[PDB]
C-alpha cells in the first residue's frame, strides 16, 4: 500500500527561504478521494524544530501544502519532518510587506526595522507610496507569501497587456507587488490598479532585491 507516497517536498533540503514559505509536499499519485484526504495528511505530519502549528491545503489532487500559522524565526536553521522524512532548511531576513488600503502605502520591515532605498514621499522609513485595486478589481484583504519573483514579465489583463519590470507575485492567479511606472500620480493618494500592489520603480526594485520566496505579504483594509 503506497497511495500516500511522498514524492518530492519544499523547502528543499538546505533552501533558503522567507520566513512564511509553507512545507509543500507532493504525492507520486493523485488522491482523488477528499475522504482519503485525512489520511494523507496524517500520513504526511508536520512537525518543526522549533515547534510550529499551521493547516493543511490541497493545491492539486497531488499537491497539498501546510501554512505555518505564524512566521517562522528568521536567520534561522529549521528541522523539518514530514511523516518519517527527516529534512530541514535555512531562513534568510524576515522580510515583511504590509499594505495598506485607506492609506494608500506599503510598509517594508526587515527583521522588524523599517527600511527603503536610499511624487509623493513619506520621510518615515519604509513607507512606500502604493496603490492597490480599484472598488471593481480590489485587492483582496488577507494573508499571502511570496510565491516567484521575475524580471520583464508580461502581465495582461485575461484591458491591457503590460511588461512589468520587477514583479512579486503573491497569488496563483495573478496577484503581485510591482513596479507601476505609468501609474505614479496615484501612489500614496487613491486605488486604482486591478488587484495589484502598483509602487514606483525604485521602490519595487528595492523590495524585490531585498524579499524571498516565502517571505510574507499582508494586505489589510
Ligand atoms: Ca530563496
Amino acid at each position: 500500500s503506497y497511495g500516500f507516497a511522498v514524492a518530492s517536498v519544499l523547502p528543499t533540503r538546505g533552501q533558503v527561504v522567507g520566513v512564511a514559505h509553507p512545507v509543500v509536499v507532493t504525492f507520486s499519485a493523485p488522491i482523488t478521494n477528499p475522504a482519503n484526504r485525512h489520511a494523507a495528511e496524517r500520513a504526511v505530519e508536520v512537525k518543526s524544530t522549533p515547534a510550529m502549528t499551521g493547516k493543511f491545503e490541497w493545491l492539486d489532487n497531488d499537491v497539498v501544502q501546510w501554512v505555518p500559522d505564524r512566521f517562522w524565526p528568521a536567520h534561522s536553521t529549521v528541522e523539518l519532518s514530514v511523516g518519517s522524512l527527516s529534512s530541514d532548511f535555512k531562513t534568510g531576513p524576515a522580510v515583511v510587506g504590509v499594505a495598506s488600503i485607506s492609506q494608500h502605502t506599503f510598509t517594508v520591515s526587515i527583521d522588524g526595522v523599517e527600511e527603503g532605498p536610499p511624487r509623493v514621499h513619506f520621510g518615515e522609513d519604509g513607507v512606500m507610496p502604493a496603490s492597490m485595486g480599484r472598488p471593481e478589481y480590489p485587492t483582496p484583504v488577507g494573508s499571502y507569501t511570496v510565491l516567484s519573483k521575475e524580471r520583464s514579465v508580461i502581465m495582461d489583463s485575461s484591458g491591457y497587456r503590460l511588461s512589468v519590470d520587477y514583479a512579486v507575485r503573491i497569488t496563483s492567479r495573478g496577484l503581485y507587488v510591482h513596479s507601476a511606472p505609468w501609474a505614479l500620480p496615484a501612489l500614496g493618494l487613491e486605488n486604482v490598479s486591478h488587484g495589484c500592489i502598483s509602487l514606483s520603480r525604485e521602490d519595487a526594485e528595492w523590495y524585490y532585491n531585498a524579499v524571498d520566496i516565502g517571505d510574507p505579504v499582508i494586505v489589510q483594509e
